[PDB]
């Protein structure tokens, strides 16, 4: 899967599985107070559309928001998956580096999940456009900020025993001040038409971002998200190159990663940042750093 999930842990303790419980009606917002605009993206069974929400929250704000909803192809299972994502977001609480839940419309029509709108789009496209500019250029401080902001969002999910399962620059969004935010985009992102999601039976998996234990054993842990985060750092510090450049996803690829092959240091990564990627890429999951350890070390690189 490529959706967020709450797991059990015996640091942080899982008392409840929010997906297995009813929805908290405190998030209910009137659907007629939404004015829809353009579609931001769509998956096989869901889509995300920009909207203006009129009188949303404590401050009765009028703001641009992102609204998730089902497509015509969706049945009971897809409706459950959207409700499940809504239940997870209501449980986790707010964080500055997460695409926060703002409201929901679960009555009087199709289910709508209202979240923060990220005005600058995805990080991957942003890096690519900045890298190719003919002419404010990116600085190392900007790249360190993106890296730190994602690590803080990931340390927040880990503290809540929540696994991400699709860490990648395409899944990092940039909001006001070019601040990075992560979110669960599995239901609304275009997986079917993106060749980075490899056909593996009935699943489509982002194989170049996955930890060896995830591709081979279907094991997903906070440590497997750490591996993907190392791939994301490589994307940030190469300014958006495709991982394992020019290497096709086939049997030789799986053999290379199984055998400990690692991508070369990217062009804009200082040696200390490359050392974080190498640590994320330890074959033994317990030898990888935690997201809190990454946050602490990134803070040292920003200061010095
Ligand atoms: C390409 O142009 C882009 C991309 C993203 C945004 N902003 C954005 N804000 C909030 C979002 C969001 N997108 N999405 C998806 C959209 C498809 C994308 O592939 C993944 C993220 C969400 O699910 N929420 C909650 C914009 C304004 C332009």
């Amino acid at each position: 899967q490529v959706r967020w999930k709450i797991i059990e842990s015996y640091n942080s303790y899982t008392f409840i599985d929010p997906t297995q419980l009813p929805y908290n009606e405190k998030w209910e917002f009137p659907r007629n107070n939404l004015q829809f605009g353009k579609t931001l993206g769509a998956g096989a069974f869901g889509k995300v559309v920009e909207a203006t929400a009129f009188g949303l929250g404590k401050e009765d704000a009028v703001l641009k928001v992102a609204v998730k909803m089902l497509k015509s192809t969706a049945h009971a299972d897809e409706k459950e998956a959207l409700m499940s994502e809504l239940k997870i977001m209501s449980h986790l609480g707010q964080h500055e580096n997460i695409v926060n839940l703002l409201g929901a419309c679960t009555h009087g029509g199709p289910v709508l999940v209202i979240t923060e709108y990220c005005c600058y789009g995805d990080l991957l496209n942003f890096l690519r456009r900045k890298a190719e500019a003919m002419l404010r250029p990116l600085e190392l401080r900007d790249l360190l900020h993106f890296s730190s902001q994602v690590a803080q969002g990931m340390a927040f999910l880990a503290s809540k025993n929540c696994i991400h399962r699709d860490v990648a620059a395409r899944n990092v969004l940039l909001t006001n001040g070019h601040v990075a935010k992560i979110g669960d985009f599995g239901l609304a992102r275009d997986i079917m038409n993106d060749s980075n999601y490899i056909v593996k039976g009935n699943a489509r998996l982002p194989v170049k971002w996955m930890a060896p234990e995830s591709i081979f054993d279907c094991v997903y842990t906070v440590q497997s998200d750490v591996w993907s985060y190392g791939i994301l750092l490589w994307e940030i510090f190469s300014l958006g190159l495709n991982p394992y450049p020019g290497i096709l996803v086939n049997s030789k690829f799986y053999k290379l990663v199984k055998d400990g092959y690692q991508m070369a240091q990217p062009a804009f990564a200082p040696k200390n940042i490359y050392s974080i990627m190498q640590a994320c890429w330890a074959l033994e999951p317990t030898h990888r750093p935690t997201f809190q350890q990454i946050c602490s070390f990134l803070q040292e690189q920003a200061q010095e």
